[PDB]
């Protein structure tokens, strides 16, 4: 009985036994956001969805963006999403992963990453690097909520190409298979979501609409990067033109670490950012580093007449929830600032509007 | 090279490389909340603290409050905030841990449970229990995150006590200590916040005010548990006495075994106060919303007869929830996500508390205001 009552868990074992804890919730949540609809396009709407489904798809997604930091010569992303086969899969060119067996580890690199928890590359914070990975939970997480889950990565270095296979939620492995390899490299995850964990008969219209939209994200806050999306390449060339989806203006590239849009907001503070290709979609202080800048400048009051795009490279940022959806790393320790042109700052100023205020001047009698 | 690139972190190395989540945040913020501040008492004020320390704590005051479901019998919680020494310590009465050999783990129970990472007494959800925790990290990471962290509980049932320290950031341990033992069983975990990983340089005014504050919830969320601060007995009895001191027209209501509600006028907006299995619901969630939201639908109905979500805007509310597996949407459990079809009891208010509702100054503010509205002109 003591035994019984007094449990210890395996690490697998407490994360499917406990889901919310590291992607979030595995229920159904109603709200409002942008997603990007089939026929409409990018739109603001009411979206019923899991948040822990959309996450392990998140995960993905930014380690295929991550990689275009650790290699410049990254060209583009290839996003596929099949409901009907229940499959998505994310492929990306650049330097693939080192096909070699870790001398400590004992094992190759790429079952190493993706088959034990807690393993990754962004652990060293001397590096200073501005990727979204961070913890090495990530595409463990993806693998432990795939029925299958295949990584095939193609290295010319150690000129191989890996690819294996898990099942039953990282429960099981195939059998390794290396093949001999010679051409430009790529790596490309394919994963069938265990949609049961999930409460969930098949990839609906809401989960694939939010998806759609988060590789326009992608394709809009990284540099030099093309996203194709079921065999078709999106219209995206940079944050303006993405920016715009949503406009369809004060711009400014303050760097190679950022990029600001304004505009006038009629429905209050209005803010879509993004930090290392993750889409802090509540805010963060990176947001707040900005609009309080801009703001003051001009001068609460004026904030809630504005809507904020912000995208910015952070060096080992944080975030709040799993669903790093908040950002909080302070504006001290960003790595760079963001300061406006004397443009810019002028550029933005047609907002202002005394005339509310003047016209404040009204009389209220019986 | 490729060894040094690709790292495998171990779970402890883990937590320390990556605290905001485990804990949430290490760095300081900056909001309003209510605290207990010395001579002054409970008051809304601005504080700046960090949340990552202010959970460790929260984790053993949490867990000696589980003790409750545990044990109804257990009658009291005695709590220790020493600035000066950087030491804290939280005892509490009842059935204490079982002081045997775990032999599965062979270890002690005591010692398997505060030391060794995701061990828990709920990892049975079939059991439906009302407890705050459930994930089994809660004292390994105040441990982790102390440089002293001392683990003492004696148990008559097993016939003696338990007693071990553990050391820099849970990374060494002291011997276990056993001896006889068979007087009123009690459990008491006293332990050194290692104050620099949170950037701090002493337990300031801010956070001990938050502390303490958490001291005077347990005071009022517990049931028959009486609460002590530095060997002082918190003049707290029950919820009601609780939301007492937010105070200087008032409407109660103990529900259920599981459910207590107060409800007032309030002047600053929608207002709420709740717990839920005495973990601080800061930001609400799906249980005051079940409360609030059936009380707004009672006086939107006497609205009609002589306004919606501006009802909701006149209410302060105080909501004590017992629900089972609770879940939240941060490092902070402020905001309790789960739907009422899972709180495991309902919370239908009374008729008699409806009708109550009706007469504290809500209604006959609407209606003075929406009146005022209509005789005027803008000139
Ligand atoms: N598309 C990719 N190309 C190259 N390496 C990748 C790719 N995706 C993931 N990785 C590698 O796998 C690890 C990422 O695992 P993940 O669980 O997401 O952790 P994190 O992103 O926090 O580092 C890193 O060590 C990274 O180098
Ligand atoms: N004050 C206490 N009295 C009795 N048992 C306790 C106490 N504190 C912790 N425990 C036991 O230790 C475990 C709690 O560890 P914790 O990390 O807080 O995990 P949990 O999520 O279960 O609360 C449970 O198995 C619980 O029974
Ligand atoms: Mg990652
Ligand atoms: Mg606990």
């Amino acid at each position: 009985s003591v035994e019984r009552i007094y449990q210890k868990k395996t690490q697998l074992e407490h994360i499917l036994l406990r889901p919310d804890t590291y992607i979030g919730s595995v229920e159904l949540v109603t709200q409002q956001m942008w997603v990007y609809d089939e026929d409409v396009g990018i739109n603001y709407r009411e979206v019923t969805f899991v948040p822990g489904l959309y996450k392990i798809f998140d995960e993905i997604l930014v380690n295929a963006a991550d990689n275009k930091q650790r290699d410049p010569k990254m060209s583009c992303i290839r996003v596929t999403i099949d409901p009907e086969n229940n499959l998505i899969s994310i492929w990306n060119n650049g330097k693939g992963i080192p096909v070699v067996e870790h001398k400590v580890e004992k094992m190759y690199v790429p079952a190493l990453i993706f088959g034990q928890l807690l393993t990754s590359s962004n652990y060293d914070d001397d590096e200073k690097k501005v990727t979204g990975g961070r913890n090495g939970y990530g595409a463990k997480l993806c693998n432990i909520f795939s029925t299958k889950f295949t990584v095939e990565t193609a290295s010319r270095e150690y000129k191989k190409m890996f690819k294996q296979t898990w099942m039953d939620n990282m429960g099981r492995a195939g059998e390794m298979e290396l093949k001999p390899f010679n051409g430009e490299d790529y790596t490309c995850i394919t994963f069938q979501p265990d949609l049961s964990k999930f409460k969930m008969q098949s990839l609906d219209k809401d989960i694939v609409a939010l998806m759609v939209r988060r590789a326009y994200d992608i394709a809009g806050s990284t540099k030099d990067v093309k996203v194709f999306l079921n065999g078709n390449k999106l219209p995206v060339k940079g944050f303006r033109s993405y920016v715009d989806m949503y406009l369809k203006v004060i711009h400014e590239q303050v760097n190679h670490r950022w990029e600001v849009c304004l505009t006038m907001s009629e429905k209050g503070f209005q803010q879509i950012s993004f930090v290392n290709s993750i889409a802090t979609s509540k805010g963060g202080r990176h947001v707040d580093y900005v609009a309080d800048q801009i703001v003051t400048k001009l001068v609460h009051q004026v904030k809630n007449h504005m809507w904020i795009f912000v995208n910015a490279l952070i060096e080992n940022p944080t975030f709040d929830s799993q669903t790093k959806e908040n950002m909080t790393l302070q504006p001290k320790s960003f790595g760079s600032t963001c300061q406006l042109s004397e443009k810019f700052i002028k550029a933005a100023i047609g907002i202002v509007e005394s005339i509310l205020n003047w016209v404040k001047f009204k009389a209220q009698v019986q």
